[PDB]
């Protein structure tokens, strides 16, 4: 049951456009990511910020994400650094325990179904956090995960992943982070199953034909997902229903619904 996973960049795009893919009476998507929101180093705290866009879908959950997981699509906050110098894996034990009691509220607050990291822009070291590790990442997925068990926890391999072995029981899939080729390998220990080798960029998307052979592969070797990385409002339909030929040997179609970001 291999599942379709896709960040969508919500500054741009108006996550409900993940609906608009159907494949044997289903949506396509199986998680849609809301990419993103940010920790935020203030002074000493570590902080879960919220952009307006990111906002803006939480105060309007009811139009803008009820909709997706009422079609059975999981929803799940995305978390992404934001340039303070603090992120997932610099952290000491009193910022660690702050972040996940900020990140558990939000999911519960807006009825998500869980969240992705994103260890990217943090830019370690600057405004006097430290430069390099400091173990907090792997503490970190531990305190969420007792915080909100039967939640989800998808995890972008990047960036410090590479220490979340360990903990990877609590970690529902890992997702390749390069774009339109596959790897054959997993991040942080992760079985096949719980894996992503593949990810396409559906902005910069690769040809139908590329996605039909890989996504075969993903099949055949028994990988349990395939990542999706930045979809627009266009028709992106040939790319995966080649997924839908490769990986699920069925058919994908578009119902012409592009929604706007008019927020």
């Amino acid at each position: 049951g291999i599942k379709n996973i896709v960040y969508i960049e919500v500054n741009d795009i108006n996550p409900l456009n993940a609906g608009s893919y159907i494949m044997d009476d289903a949506p396509f998507f199986d998680y849609v990511i809301l990419f993103a929101a940010n920790i935020r180093g203030v002074g000493s705290d570590a902080t879960l910020y919220n952009n307006p866009n990111v906002q803006y879908i939480l105060d309007h959950k009811d139009t803008l994400i009820k909709p997706l997981q009422d079609k059975g699509i999981k929803v799940l906050l995305g978390l992404l650094g934001d340039h303070t110098g603090l992120g997932f894996a610099n952290m000491n034990s009193a910022q660690t325990e702050q972040f996940a009691t900020a990140v558990a509220n939000a999911v519960s607050q807006y009825g998500l179904d869980g969240v992705d990291f994103a260890d990217a822009w943090a830019e370690y070291g600057r405004n006097g956090y430290p430069s390099g590790s400091t173990g907090s990442f792997s503490n970190l997925i531990t305190a969420l995960h007792n915080k909100m068990p039967g939640k989800t926890i998808t995890v972008f391999n990047y960036g410090y992943t590479s220490e979340l072995t360990g903990v990877n029981s609590y970690i529902d899939y890992g997702i390749y982070a390069f774009f339109n080729s596959p790897s054959w390998s997993t991040g942080f220990g992760m079985p096949n199953s719980k894996f992503a080798p593949y990810t396409i960029n559906l902005n910069s998307a690769p040809s139908a034909a590329s996605a039909q052979l890989y996504s075969g592969q993903v099949a055949s070797k028994g990988y349990g997902a395939i990542g999706y990385y930045d979809l627009r409002a266009n028709n992106i339909v040939s790319v995966l229903n080649g997924v839908a030929k490769g990986a699920f040997k069925s058919t994908c179609t578009y119902d012409g619904n592009s929604y706007p970001k008019n927020y």
